[PDB]
């Protein structure tokens, strides 16, 4: 009843997404699964450019490619269209708006909201990104719980641009309160606001594309075991809050395995996954579920990350397979 | 050359330790590791009280338990004398100290600086530690990269007691400054910081508990995997910074297999382990180092944390062992 293809084929073939997201609980394979296919979107649209994003405080891309990536764009050895970068955590126009928000927000309630050096490390990575001019960006998260990075600016962009208009209308003296507090003219405010109501404007149209479904899709990754799926189904409810598209999940460490395997320890865990891919089958009968089989070594340079992307397009059988 | 027990057996008959920390990379067992732990302790010392505290806001503690704990001390079916509490991010004696605190930094430069949310939600931890007598809390951290939770409490405090002697000085007019920007009168500011500098001594004092060897340890958790030593070596290096002791690690997930085990999956991913194993024998040759195996399904409910905390004090014979 509607045969889901169990593979990562459709997105790769989507040329619409500008944004495609992994994550999951601590562990799972996001830096893998992520770098893996990055390497095959590179390798098969050539002709196009792209840019693999660590949002991990944890960065593990360069482990993972055993390449040295740094802070701005790295091009990865051997597939030169395809970049890598690690973001960290949060002009001068920052300081100054960054102060008239602060000071004009305390005029009002709850008017303290956060995350206004999340939107200027994410206007930031928007120059490099219309810059270099990238099909596609691919985002290594960090573990579900740790907060999803750029994902909430719609509601700062919200909060900002109401205080510009309360400002601008001078709403229950805030203006006089501004200038008087900080010693600004009406002009200076204005102007603050006038030069960087743009930037947020971008800010404001791109966040809109992480709830576009043609533009924008969440890849959950998971392992067959009862707390990776409870951190898996709390992913999915929050991305559904979040207007964010996820239709995908990878499933990875799948043992090879059935009641015929000679190795006790192969045998029982997949007996003990079984149960979890089943559940798995029946809560998510409408999204892709790829099986990432368990590999004899880690998945570290080019090579490995190639035949990983392969088990992501081309479902592999299991001895257990129907 | 100095045999270290491959146990924590040492750890758990030291009865001088008030705090225990367990750390590692996304997914190496860190919540598995603390509750099998938290659980040993707790059935070795019946005529003493423990609480084991999440603050991974992916909270499983629950799920490796299955049993429903909140955000204040639950007691643990069958170990009455163990308690289990989640811990969230970040009276109204806050608010006042706190927009005393925010005002009176932006006297001088750098003056922004974070952490009094932090401050007050761990004043509130030690009211219900001292409450309920533990004799020690157990700490299952968030992944390597997440910002460790009260440990850097110490480098608030401090600017929190500068800002204080300043204010009682009227050190270069920041008094007259705070009292005409808040129009709080000299003996309302006295008083918000006459009442809550024995909040903070508390906070002083059992931050340095953390940095006293004989009441405070942290025990590394990982994989033998390249990403993971690479997560420890970190972690190992950021606790050398905060004066915190690390002398014990956990190898979990060993694999119980050699050249001679039928599995080829068992086989050559026993051969990677065993690569970083001895890397890991290299490296921390002052450290108890301990093998947790590979167990045969996922390590959840009483009777499982039990199986795996015998492997923490008895440290488990291999096919490969000497
Ligand atoms: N299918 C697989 N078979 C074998 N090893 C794998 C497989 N997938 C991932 N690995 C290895 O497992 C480890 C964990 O994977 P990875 O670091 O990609 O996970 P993660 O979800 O990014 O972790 P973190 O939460 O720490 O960011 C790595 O050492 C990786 O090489
Ligand atoms: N030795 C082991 N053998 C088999 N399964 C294990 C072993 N240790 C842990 N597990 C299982 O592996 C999974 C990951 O362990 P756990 O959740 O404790 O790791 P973690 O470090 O707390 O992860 P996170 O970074 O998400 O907090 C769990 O499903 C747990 O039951
Ligand atoms: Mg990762
Ligand atoms: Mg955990
Ligand atoms: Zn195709
Ligand atoms: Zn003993
Ligand atoms: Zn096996």
């Amino acid at each position: 009843a509607t045969y889901m293809l169990p593979s990562l084929h459709d997105i790769l073939d989507q040329h619409t997404y500008k944004w495609i997201f992994f994550g999951g609980k601590g562990g799972v394979g996001k830096t893998t699964t992520s770098s893996s296919f990055s390497v095959l979107m590179a390798e098969t649209r050539p002709n196009e450019k792209f840019l693999l994003l660590s949002t991990n405080p944890a960065h593990n891309i360069s482990d993972a490619f055993d390449q040295k990536f740094g802070k701005a764009p790295t091009q990865v050895s051997g597939i030169p269209n395809l970049y890598a970068m690690e973001v960290d955590a949060s002009g001068d126009m920052f300081g100054g708006l960054n102060d008239l928000i602060t000071c004009a927000s305390s005029f009002i309630k709850d008017g303290t909201f956060p995350g206004m050096d999340e939107m200027w490390s994410f206007i930031n990575l928007i120059k490099l990104i219309d810059t270099n001019e990238y099909s596609t960006v691919i985002f290594d998260t960090a573990p579900t719980g740790h907060t999803l990075r750029f994902l909430e600016l719609p509601e700062t962009v919200n909060k900002v641009l109401e205080i510009f208009t309360r400002l601008k209308d001078n709403m229950g003296g805030m203006l006089s309160m501004v200038m008087q507090t900080m010693g600004l003219s009406q002009n200076d405010i204005f102007g603050l606001i006038d030069k960087t109501y743009p930037k947020i404007d971008v800010v404001k149209r791109i966040s809109a594309e992480f709830r576009d479904p043609s533009l924008c899709t969440f890849v959950g990754v998971c392992i067959p075991e009862f707390l990776s799926l409870y951190e898996t189904e709390r992913l999915v409810q929050r991305l559904a809050v979040l207007d964010m598209d996820c239709h995908a999940i990878v499933i990875n460490f799948v043992l090879d395995a059935n009641a015929a395997t000679p190795c006790s320890m192969c045998r029982s865990r997949a007996r003990m996954q079984n149960k979890y891919i089943d559940q798995i089958n029946e809560l998510y009968d409408d999204f892709n579920i790829v099986l990432s089989p368990l590999r004899h070594d880690e998945v570290r340079g080019i090579a490995n990350l190639r035949d990983y992307a392969e088990t992501l397009i081309k479902p592999y059988r299991f001895c257990w397979s129907a």
